[PDB]
């Protein structure tokens, strides 16, 4: 008999493959798994943010939180299948809350796989708030497009205007860091913001995020007044293009959204969903009375 807890501030190598197990574990029997921040994991964070549960040399349970907003935080949390209803869930976050009160934590976003809890989290006070789709498209073919009717270029430091206008219109949460954001990003070769322009009128934009053997899809936006034409998806269309010349096969996007409509185009250029999550929200106090403490 054996059972140990770890609680750390970073996941070291081995760890990390023990935690996408048991994830993988859990995907097998859920159909989905909650979020992971994987370049959040593998850092020396400033707090111990991370807690193993093991069980005689067995990951049994895995819990981290992640401080994104000021009172509020995410929790990414999973037990093995065959080990629930014990408790194991309640001991991480035991192990976790006086970390959690020291920082002064008064509401926890927990993203979870789709349908399977829904019943029991609404009816202990958890409140859904909307979901994410990872998708991926992993295929070799290029897509075939008719006539192209937009201009398609990478954006240089001189479409600040243009980009701001785009951001102005589509992206309000970028608001009062929007030219010192883009004034990174157009100083990064890693990216490239392709801009739009049908007839010399700028229209949207699209970011590619270049790695080593996968690219990022990101920030896609065709402003609503041009949004009945078609330009979206030859926008992408040309992006996706571009990775696959660039030898990069593996292409990457994530949509938060609360309606599957969302998904129309992506899915049909392509893109498919290899991973949801539902996030949903409880108030601290609540979830520490309806599970002991
Ligand atoms: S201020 C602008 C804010 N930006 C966003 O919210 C970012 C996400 N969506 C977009 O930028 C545009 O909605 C996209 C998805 C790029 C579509 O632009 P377009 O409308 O120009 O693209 P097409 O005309 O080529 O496509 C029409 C086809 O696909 C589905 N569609 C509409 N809206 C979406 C969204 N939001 N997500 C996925 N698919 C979407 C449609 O089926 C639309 O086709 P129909 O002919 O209308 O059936
Ligand atoms: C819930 C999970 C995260 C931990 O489960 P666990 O270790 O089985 O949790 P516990 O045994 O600590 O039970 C704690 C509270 O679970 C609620 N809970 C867990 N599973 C439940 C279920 N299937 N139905 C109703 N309540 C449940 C109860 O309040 C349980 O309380 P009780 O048994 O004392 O009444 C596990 O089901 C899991 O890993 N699911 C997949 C990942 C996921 O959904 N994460 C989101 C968590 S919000």
């Amino acid at each position: 008999a054996q059972g140990m807890i770890i609680c750390n501030n970073q996941i070291d190598d081995d760890q990390l493959k023990a935690i996408q197990d048991l994830a993988s574990l859990c995907r097998e029997h859920d159909g989905g798994t909650p979020t992971f921040y994987n370049h959040l994991l593998i850092q020396k964070r400033p707090t111990e943010n991370n807690v193993l549960y093991f069980q005689d040399n067995q990951l049994l349970g895995f819990l981290s939180v992640y401080f994104f907003y000021e009172d509020a935080c995410e929790v990414s949390l999973i037990v093995s299948p065959l080990h629930r209803r014990q408790g194991i869930a309640k001991q991480l976050l035991q192990t976790i809350m006086p970390l959690l009160t020291a920082k002064e934590m008064t509401t926890l976003i927990f993203s979870t796989p789709t349908e399977i809890n829904d019943d029991w989290l609404i009816n202990q006070g958890f409140s859904y708030r909307n979901s994410e789709y990872h998708m991926q498209r992993n295929g070799y073919d290029p897509i075939f497009m008719p006539t192209p009717k937009l201009h398609i270029r990478k954006a240089t430091e001189d479409d600040i205007p243009a980009l701001c206008a785009i951001d102005e219109a589509c992206f309000p949460e970028h608001q009062e860091n929007m030219i010192s954001r883009f004034s990174m990003l157009l100083n990064d070769a890693s990216y490239t913001l392709f801009l739009a322009s049908y007839n010399h009128i700028i229209v949207g934009k699209a970011h590619i995020h270049w790695q080593s053997k996968e690219a990022i899809f990101s920030d896609i936006a065709i402003f609503p007044q041009y949004q009945g034409q078609g330009w979206g998806g030859e926008l992408l269309s040309y992006c996706i293009n571009q990775a696959l010349t660039s030898g990069k096969n593996k292409l990457m996007l994530d949509v938060e959204t609360s309606n599957q409509n969302a998904l129309h185009l992506y899915t049909r250029l392509g893109f498919k969903t290899a991973n949801v999550s539902d996030y949903w929200v409880i108030p601290l106090p609540q979830l520490l009375t309806n599970w002991a403490l």
